[PDB]
C-alpha cells in the first residue's frame, strides 16, 4: 500500500505479547493500526491474535463473515452486506477454508469503508485505546 488505510491504534492486551521482535516505536504502531503487511510470523501471530479478539477467527481458523457484517451495521452501513462479502471472497478466491491472517487482514481491508467500520468498533471499545501513556503512535 501506497495509501495508508488509517486505522486507529488498537490496544489489545492479551495480543501485546505477540509483538516479540518488533521493537521500534512506530513499526509497533503500525503492528497495533493493523497497517502491516508483511508476511512475518510475528506480523502473523499478532494478527491472528487480534482477529481472535474481533471475533473474525474461530479457533479452527475459519473466517467469520457474521462477526464482520456485524461490525459494519455496528457502524451505521446496514446496506452494503454484498459488496462486502463480494470484496472479500472476490480477494479470497486463491485461498482454501484456514487462510493465513496476514491474507485474511490483506482482503478484509480492500472495502473503502473497513477502516471507518473497525475505527467506530474501537470507539465502543474503551479498553481497546492506548492512553497517552501506553500509545506508540503519538
Amino acid at each position: 500500500r501506497f495509501t495508508p488505510l488509517g486505522i486507529d491504534e488498537f490496544y489489545i492486551k492479551p495480543c501485546e505479547r505477540k509483538i516479540v521482535y518488533t521493537t521500534d516505536k512506530h513499526d509497533k504502531c503500525l503492528m497495533r493500526r493493523l497497517e502491516i503487511e508483511m508476511d512475518t510470523g510475528e506480523n502473523q501471530g499478532y494478527v491472528k491474535c487480534v482477529f481472535k479478539e474481533f471475533g473474525y477467527l474461530n479457533g479452527e481458523g475459519q473466517f467469520n463473515k457474521q462477526a464482520l457484517l456485524k461490525d459494519y451495521h455496528q457502524a451505521g452501513f446496514k446496506n452494503k452486506d454484498k459488496a462486502v462479502l463480494e470484496s472479500y471472497d472476490g480477494c479470497m478466491k486463491n485461498y482454501g477454508p484456514t487462510p493465513n491472517a496476514m491474507k485474511i487482514l490483506d482482503c478484509v481491508t480492500k472495502d473503502k469503508d473497513f477502516p471507518k467500520v473497525i475505527n467506530a468498533r474501537r470507539e465502543r471499545n474503551s479498553d481497546w485505546k492506548p492512553d497517552w501513556i501506553q500509545a506508540y503512535c503519538g
